[PDB]
């Protein structure tokens, strides 16, 4: 089991952030970080969203891709364990 996904960013000036991804529950890994959003030209790309935290499994959520752009975003961190 995991927790829940958080939602990816989306197009536009800029992109904006992926959504940290969220806490496992007791017992499951971490949901994924949101991807950021995309930049039209001349805008910044969005960060990802950082992994959630495992509920004790020692897996955590990925971090989000970030959105390319002008400049692109960074990926978010791992999720702890």
């Amino acid at each position: 089991c995991k927790g829940a996904d958080g939602a990816h960013g989306v197009n536009g000036c800029p992109g904006t952030a992926g959504a940290a991804g969220s806490v496992g529950g007791p017992g499951c890994d971490g949901g994924h970080g949101g991807n950021g959003g995309n930049g039209n030209p001349g805008c910044a790309g969005g960060v990802g969203g950082a992994g959630g935290a495992s509920g004790g499994t020692g897996v955590g959520g990925r971090g989000g891709k970030g959105g390319s752009g002008t400049p692109k975003g960074a990926d978010g961190a791992p999720g702890a364990p």
